[PDB]
């Protein structure tokens, strides 16, 4: 039972850790803790539909799906990270496109990024290094008009090198695969990852770090999430953190290019929330239910 493991799991790291707290500081951390973690128990994927009629699946584990079945998948990439990124538009006037993938799940994100940064300017050459530590053997396949551009991306993976495009997704954790990566500085971060709480270490201020190193200056970094956590790690970074819509909106950023701005709402809650922390992974080798448990200590301060 996931209660019963997530709360031997804290009580175990706590003791570990030597932190002193009270009976209701102990408490409250462990009802946040049984509401926001994952499903260590489950795995496996289950097949669902979307809104717009792309199909995604559910991730178990995570318990959550590879794309939003309100919005629909297609509907997600291109509103909260293709056209946020702004890709498109570089495009007429570039002659290669460097895109940083985290998280490749079924493809869906690169794919509809490639129908439409083609069809700009179809000589363009596409760089994508992409982060899977999941790799699937099956996937579903995007119903026209892009049904055609995703099974070629498919056919591709994992490594390829084309005159147009050129293909490497790292499978093994992000956060260890990230280091070998030299040299490039991408135009596109598109970070999709499951959600923060979800999925703790391809948020923490330590990864985006990382991520900082492999971006350009005028790069913009996507996601659709709008976490205070993430924004705030975003800022501390010295990212400029910016809001896209298709009502929940997305979060855009860059280090010096122009970001759309977020609303007075959405600064306040910044500025004032107890939420609005960094996480955390110094060393970048925790376990995301650990570092998942230390944001819950700082936001409660108890630490
Ligand atoms: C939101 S989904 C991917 C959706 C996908 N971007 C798409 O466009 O179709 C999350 C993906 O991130 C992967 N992931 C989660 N944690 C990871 C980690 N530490 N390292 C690498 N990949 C991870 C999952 O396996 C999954 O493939």
């Amino acid at each position: 039972k996931r209660e019963e493991y997530l709360k031997n799991y804290l009580e175990s790291y706590l003791r570990k850790k030597e932190v002193s707290l009270t009976e209701e500081e102990f408490n409250v951390i462990l009802r946040e803790f049984l509401r926001f973690a994952y499903n260590p128990e489950e795995s496996g994927q289950e097949i669902a539909d979307t809104a717009d009629g792309s199909k995604t699946l559910i991730h178990k584990t995570y318990g959550e799906p590879y794309h939003s079945q309100t919005a629909g998948a297609i509907r997600e990439s291109l509103y909260k990270f293709v056209r946020p990124s702004r890709i498109l538009e570089k495009a007429k006037e570039r002659k290669v496109i460097r895109i940083l993938d985290v998280g490749f799940g079924l493809g869906y994100n690169l794919a509809v990024a490639l129908k439409h940064l083609w069809e700009v300017n179809p000589k363009l050459r596409v760089e994508i290094i992409s982060f899977e530590k999941e790799l699937l053997k099956e996937f579903p396949i995007l119903p026209e008009p892009y049904r055609e551009i995703h099974e070629f991306l498919l056919e591709r993976v994992p490594e390829y090198e084309g005159e147009r495009l050129s293909l490497k997704v790292l499978l093994g954790d992000a956060r260890k695969r990230i280091k070998e990566v030299e040299n490039f500085k991408a135009d596109a971060v598109f970070h999709d990852a499951f959600s923060p709480y979800k999925n703790p270490e391809l948020w923490t201020l330590d990864f985006l770090s990382l991520i900082k190193e492999r971006i350009d200056e005028k790069g913009y970094w996507v996601s659709y999430s709008s976490s205070l956590s993430v924004r705030k790690s975003l800022l501390t970074l010295g990212f400029k953190v910016g809001s896209s819509r298709e009502i929940r909106k997305g979060t855009v950023a860059s280090l010096k290019a122009p970001v759309p701005p977020m609303e007075e709402n959405e600064v306040r809650k910044l500025v004032l929330s107890p939420f609005a922390v960094p996480m955390r992974d110094e060393k970048l080798d925790k376990e995301p239910l650990e570092i998942l448990i230390d944001y819950l200590l700082k936001v409660y301060k108890i630490s």
